C-alpha cells in the first residue's frame, strides 16, 4: 500500500539527518541525540492493517528501535510493536507474549511521565510494547500483521483508544547515533 504520512521529529537534542524517499522509502543518520523518532505509514492508523517492510541498513550504536509506532485517543497510548533495537532492548511490566508473523514478541506496559505527546509536551501516558525475543534479521521483506498485537494486547487487559492517530514504521533513538535504512508499503 502507498504510504500517506512522514514523521519526522526531534526533541532538538543532538543531529537527525532524517530524508524522506521516494514512496514508502526512508533514511535516519543520527548524531548524538536526545530523542526522536523518524517513520513512514499513514494518517489514520488502525489495529487491522498490515504493515510490511524492509530495512536495507539497521545500524545503531547505541539505543534505537526498529518498530511499528503509533498513537491513539481516548485513551491515550504510545504503543510499539518493536522488531530490532540497537544496544537496548526495551522491557517493563511483563504481560505475556504473541507470536505473530515468525516471531515471538513479549508484551510489556510501561508510564511515561511529563514527556512528549501528541496533545502536549509534558504528558503522562501508557505505552504498550510487543518487543520480539530476539532481533528480527533485516533486509528481507518483514510483515507485521498488527492484529495479531492488537488481539493479544486486549487478552491482556490491555485496550487501545478508540481515536485512531498515525501509525507509521519507524526508526526511534534516544543517546545514541546510528544509521538506518527502510521502505514501507
Amino acid at each position: 500500500a502507498s504510504t500517506d504520512y512522514w514523521q519526522n521529529w526531534t526533541d532538538g537534542g543532538g543531529i537527525v539527518n532524517a530524508v524522506n524517499g521516494s514512496g514508502g522509502n526512508y533514511s535516519v543518520n543520527w548524531s548524538n541525540t536526545g530523542e526522536f523518532v523518524v517513520g513512514k505509514g499513514w494518517t489514520t492508523g488502525s489495529p487491522f492493517r498490515t504493515i510490511n517492510y524492509n530495512a536495507g541498513v539497521w545500524a545503531p550504536n547505541g539505543n534505537g528501535y526498529l518498530t511499528l509506532y503509533g498513537w491513539t485517543r481516548s485513551p491515550l497510548i504510545e504503543y510499539y510493536v518493536v522488531d530490532s533495537w540497537g544496544t537496548y532492548r526495551p522491557t517493563g511490566t511483563y504481560k505475556g507474549t504473541v507470536k505473530s508473523d515468525g516471531g515471538t514478541y513479549d508484551i510489556y506496559t510501561t508510564t511515561r511521565y511529563n514527556a512528549p505527546s501528541i496533545d502536549g509536551d509534558r504528558t503522562t501516558f501508557t505505552q504498550y510494547w510487543s518487543v520480539r525475543q530476539s532481533k528480527r534479521p533485516t533486509g528481507s521483506n518483514a510483515t507485521i500483521t498488527f492484529t495479531n498485537h492488537v488481539n493479544a494486547w486486549k487478552s491482556h487487559g490491555m485496550n487501545l483508544g478508540s481515536n485512531w492517530a498515525y501509525q507509521v514504521m519507524a526508526t526511534e533513538g534516544y543517546q545514541s547515533s546510528g544509521s538506518s535504512n527502510v521502505t514501507v508499503w
